[PDB]
């Protein structure tokens, strides 16, 4: 039998490591409700999805979808938001075990491709991509892409729980390195542009992200779209709304949470 929850070991390191570096500002970000714990028979066993959701003055929506229907199907899926104020990329780690293989996909999807955005953000993460590329080769077959673009298909559970974990870890510190460093931007003209290249890339996600098809033989269409536009890639839904504001907190009385929440 492989490992049944490879990626739990990594959802509770992030969450430690989330809770102690964004400890002073971290709230609660709103799950919609009947979007927390998912549960489906699958096959042939039980398969869930776990919600996860914080916010912070910087971090308009830190979330993640941890699936898991036993060794064969397992995601761990967490994206780091930033506020439209800020010139952030965002940070997502997209890590997917099936009979196939693993797939993983982690960078810091970038707001821009100048060459001083690349200064800005990806010439002081090159050390750290040389390290991890050597043992996370390309995983074979774009304007959202950064020059750390880690893909990559480890083919053994072992390379997951260790050359994946390692950059895994490396990336959201560095992440949040950069972000206790960032700074409003206030200039309109930027933060027009910040705003339309947030627009583009979470629209691209909402509408093209691969997990549709798995949320969709889950647990029916419907909900994986309310999943995926409501919470997921939310962005547009909430800017529609009227309910996102940039750089304010959006209200949610729910208490921090970081561990599983039986249904």
């Amino acid at each position: 039998e492989a490992v049944s929850d490879i990626y739990k070991p990594f959802w509770e390191w992030a969450a430690k490591t989330i809770k102690e570096r964004l400890g002073d500002d971290l709230v609660s970000y709103p799950i919609p409700d009947g979007y927390l714990r998912k549960e489906a028979m699958v096959g042939e066993s039980l398969a869930w999805t776990q919600s996860y959701g914080y916010q912070t003055k910087k971090m308009r929506q830190i979330r993640a979808a941890h699936v898991n229907g036993g060794a064969s199907l397992q995601v761990l899926n967490l994206v780091f938001f930033p506020h439209m104020n800020y010139d952030l990329p965002f940070l997502g780690l997209d890590l997917v075990t099936l009979p196939g293989g693993h797939l993983i996909a982690i960078d810091m999807q970038p707001l821009f491709q100048t060459e001083e955005y690349k200064k800005k953000y990806a010439e002081p993460c090159m050390d750290m991509y040389q390290k991890h590329v050597k043992n996370l080769p390309w995983g074979g077959d774009k304007q959202y892409f950064s020059p750390v673009f880690l893909w990559t298909r480890p083919q053994e559970d072992k390379q997951v729980e260790t050359y994946v974990f390692e950059a895994f870890k490396d990336y959201i510190n560095k992440y949040l390195d950069f972000v206790e460093a960032a700074k409003p931007v206030t200039d309109p003209d930027h933060l027009a542009r910040i705003r339309e290249r947030q627009l583009s890339y979470l629209q691209y996600r909402a509408e093209k992200d691969p997990a549709r098809g798995m949320f969709t033989r889950m647990y029916g269409p419907e909900w994986t779209e309310r999943y995926i536009h409501g919470f997921l890639f939310d962005l547009e839904e909430k800017m529609e709304s009227g309910e996102y504001k940039t750089g304010e907190l959006l209200p949610c009385s729910d208490p921090l949470n970081f561990q599983p929440t039986p249904l």
